[PDB]
C-alpha cells in the first residue's frame, strides 16, 4: 500500500507514534518518505546481503527474520514480511523497539540525513488528526 501522507499520519498517530522517545509525529513520517516513499512494499538488498523492509526500511541484520541474513538476529521477533503489509502494526511496534535503543532516530540514515533538524512539523501540516 502507498500511503498518502495524512493518511500515514493519522495512522502513525493510532499506533502511538507522536511523541514516542520524544519524537513528534512529524519526524516519523519524514522517516517513512524517504525511507520508503510511504510503499509498505519497499524492501532493498543492501551489499552485506540483509535486507531493508517496509515503510520504515526495517533490517535484517538486526530486527527480523527472513531466513537469508546468515548470523543476523530477530530483535523484533517477526518474520520482515510481516513489515511489508498494509497494516503498520509490526513496522511500528519493531520501529518503537529500534529508537528505544539508544540512538533515537538516528537508527534511520535518512532520517538523520533528510528530516533531523528541519521543519518536520510540515509533514502533518494540514492533515485532519
Ligand atoms: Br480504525
Ligand atoms: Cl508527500
Ligand atoms: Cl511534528
Ligand atoms: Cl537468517
Ligand atoms: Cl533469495
Ligand atoms: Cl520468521
Ligand atoms: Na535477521
Ligand atoms: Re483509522
Ligand atoms: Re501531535
Ligand atoms: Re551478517
Ligand atoms: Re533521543
Ligand atoms: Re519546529
Ligand atoms: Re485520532
Amino acid at each position: 500500500k502507498v500511503f498518502g501522507r495524512c493518511e500515514l499520519a493519522a495512522a502513525m498517530k493510532r499506533h502511538g507514534l507522536d511523541n514516542y522517545r520524544g519524537y513528534s509525529l512529524g519526524n516519523w513520517v519524514c522517516a517513512a518518505k524517504f525511507e520508503s516513499n510511504f510503499n509498505t512494499q519497499a524492501t532493498n538488498r543492501n551489499t552485506d546481503g540483509s535486507t531493508d523492509y517496509g515503510i520504515l526500511q526495517i533490517n535484517s541484520r538486526w530486527w527480523c527474520n527472513d531466513g537469508r541474513t546468515p548470523g543476523s538476529r530477530n530483535l523484533c521477533n517477526i518474520p520482515c514480511s510481516a513489515l511489508l503489509s498494509s497494516d503498520i502494526t509490526a513496522s511500528v511496534n519493531c520501529a518503537k523497539k529500534i529508537v528505544s535503543d539508544g540512538n533515537g532516530m538516528n537508527a534511520w540514515v535518512a532520517w538523520r540525513n533528510r528530516c533531523k533538524g528541519t521543519d518536520v512539523q510540515a509533514w502533518i501540516r494540514g492533515c485532519r488528526l
